This record gives structure tokens, sequence and C-alpha cells, in this order.
């Protein structure tokens, strides 16, 4: 089973740029070993004007093959995974209470899956905003029966490579190692 | 509340190009309605400094909000599903052989799945290769206890627009508004 990143938060918040400058190496570009996407999502807005006025949208996959297929089995959506929780630290600690109701939805989709809290907007946040934010986390989200153990909280800018975002790449990397080896554990 | 289109088969049998023909549509409105892709998966390659077995390979599911995270819930991926299994047809009666595992995977997923069977190359397939097909399918694909309904198969130059691709898009239209029904009248 290869180990699923699931990045999750709220539309804006730098999920995809956030994803971009962690994959960021220019050694190799972004070198993926297929010729094609393993799995696109995209939908397919259907205008039907003929019919019962039911202006449809189809949620489409496109799986590459067989083996893409079997990575969507409802067993591999739900155990193997480690989750990114981001959040905009630029709009203050009432985006870390947005992060209460995706960790709730985290342990009831994938009840082992541990978090890593990431804040974006760094570089346009202010120490009180840092402050309130690492309150809100260290006494509400940190250690709580009914949410997903929380292995690391990052604070970056996003857009850029900084030691903060090399100390995130290189926990999600170890953390990814280290949650694959305990499950073979008994 | 928004049914999934579940496009499989194996690689390289047209499945891509199919779905960019199937959407040129009606040469109209081109607007997806979000900025952003809802949910962006990718593989991720990582060189690791620590000795013995290495490279470790992600793969990473960036979703765009709530909305794309709940529609990924087992019920809507296994429950909410029309799917089209796609093979090349100039490949010969084999490749409708290779649909059968294709089609017990789907069944495992959710029994009351409907399939809609699509075979591309139909502009470079010899006519012996197209009737073996369809022989093959209608003796060994259709109506059996074990696979998923079998709405209907085409034959189709995925590449280019023609009668046969409308076809195949009106029965896509009408398996997507009539999906609950025709599981009912057994269920
Ligand atoms: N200044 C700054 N902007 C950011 C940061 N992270 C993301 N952004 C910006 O936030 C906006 C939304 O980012 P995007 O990656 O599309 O968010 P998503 O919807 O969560 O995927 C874009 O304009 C990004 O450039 C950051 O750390 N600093
Ligand atoms: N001549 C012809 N080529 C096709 C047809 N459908 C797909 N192809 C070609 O088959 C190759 C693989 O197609 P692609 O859409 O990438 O297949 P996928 O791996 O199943 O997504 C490409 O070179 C396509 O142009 C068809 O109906 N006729
Ligand atoms: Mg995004
Ligand atoms: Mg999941
Ligand atoms: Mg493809
Ligand atoms: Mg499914």
């Amino acid at each position: 089973n290869r180990m699923k990143l699931m990045i999750v938060g709220n539309t804006g918040s730098g999920k995809t740029t956030l994803l971009q400058q962690l994959m960021k190496t220019k050694k190799s570009d972004l070198g993926m070993q297929s010729a094609t996407v393993g799995i696109d999502v995209k939908d397919w807005p259907i205008q039907i004007r003929d019919k019962r006025k039911r202006d449809l949208v189809l949620n489409v996959w496109d799986f590459a093959g067989r083996e893409e297929f079997y990575s969507t089995h409802p067993h591999f959506m739900t155990q193997r995974a480690l989750y990114l929780a981001v959040y905009d630290l630029s709009k203050g600690q009432a985006e870390v209470d947005a992060m209460k109701p995706w960790l709730f939805n985290i342990k009831a989709r994938a009840s082992s899956s541990p978090v890593i809290l990431v804040g974006t907007h760094l570089d346009v946040s202010d120490e009180k905003q840092r402050k309130a934010c690492m309150s809100k986390i260290t006494k509400e989200l940190l250690n709580k029966r009914g949410f997903p153990a929380i292995r690391d909280y990052h604070f970056v800018n996003a857009t850029e490579e900084s030691d903060a975002l090399a100390k995130l790449r290189k926990t999600i990397i170890n953390e990814s190692l280290n949650f694959k080896i305990r499950d073979q554990l008994v």
C-alpha cells in the first residue's frame, strides 16, 4: 500500500501553493514515472434543453489503469494516510476554530491517520495572530480524545523555500516512513 | 447529489482521449465553475538521505475544500457512480476477455453500479475484429449474474465527432438521469 498524503482545509488557505513548494526540487523538475496522470478528476457540465430542463453536472474520474482504480478501494481511502490540515494564519485564531470540524471529519473518515497542522501566510501575519493561534492549538487541538493525533504544527510562507518549510518537508517524509513502519508492529 | 462517472480500463485503451471528445459536447459553454481543480492527485517521488531501502513515492490528494472531501465519502464513491468500461477494439477479442476482471472489480465496489461498454480505435479496427468483439460481448458479458448491468455497448473513433460518439453521449446522460430507476424494478 503506497502511503497517501491528504491535503485538506478551506478553499484559498494555500493547499496547492504549499504542495507546489514542498515538491519544488527542479534538480529533476517534477519527473513522475508515468507518461499519463494516474487519476484525473474533473466536472462535466451537460446542458440538456431537449430533456426536462435538468442541467446535469457529472464528477468524472479518469483512471490510467487497474493499479489506480485499486488504490481507491474504500480500505485504502480510509487507512494508510498522513493528513495536512492547512489554514490561513493571516486570518487569525478563527481559522484555528475552523480546523475543528476538519479534525472531526478526519477522525470519522480515517481513525488511525495522524495530522500535521500547517498555518500558511506567515509572511502576512503578525506576532499577535501567531501567538493567539499557537495558544488556541496547544489548548484546544493538541492531544484531544476525539481528534486525530497531531504529530506536529508548522507556520510557513508557502510561496518560498525556507528553514520552516524544509522542516515541514522533513516532518512529512519522516512521519510518512514512521507511520508505514508502526502499523506493521504488533 | 452529484453522480460520478468512473472511466476504467487498461492503460492505452483511449480513456482520456474518449472523455476529451465527449466533453467537446455541443460547442457551447466551456465554463468549469471553480477557478481551481476540486481534487488534484499527484505522485511525489522523494529521495531520502537515510540509507538502506529508500526512495519513497507519496500519492498526494489535494482537496479544494469541504465539499470535495465530503464527495469522496465511500458512500458516494461506491453507491453514486456510473462506469464507462473502455477497451481498444483494434487489439481484438482478447481485450473483451480483459474487460472480465474489470467487471468483477466493479461489481465488488457496488452491486448496483451500471456499466457502459465502449470499444475505441474503430477507425483502425478490421471488420472481423469488430464482429468477434460484438459476438463475445453478447455471449459472455451481457445479462450475467455476477457482472454489473451492461446498459449498452458502443464502438467509436474516440479522436473525432461521429453519430456513434453522440449516441454514447446520449446513453451517459440518460443512464445518469435514470440511475436509481432500473435497479428499483428488481430491488
Ligand atoms: N503571501 C502568501 N500567500 C499565500 C501563501 N500560501 C498561499 N498563498 C496565496 O493564497 C492564494 C490561494 O492559494 P491556493 O494554493 O490556490 O489555495 P487552495 O485553495 O487552498 O489550494 C494564492 O493567491 C496563493 O499565492 C503564503 O504563505 N503567503
Ligand atoms: N486511431 C485511434 N487512436 C486512438 C483512439 N482512442 C485513443 N487513441 C489513441 O490511443 C493512445 C492512448 O490514448 P489515451 O487517451 O492516452 O489512453 P488512456 O491511457 O486509456 O487514457 C493515444 O495515442 C490516442 O490518441 C481511437 O479511437 N482511434
Ligand atoms: Mg488548490
Ligand atoms: Mg479518505
Ligand atoms: Mg489516460
Ligand atoms: Mg467506486
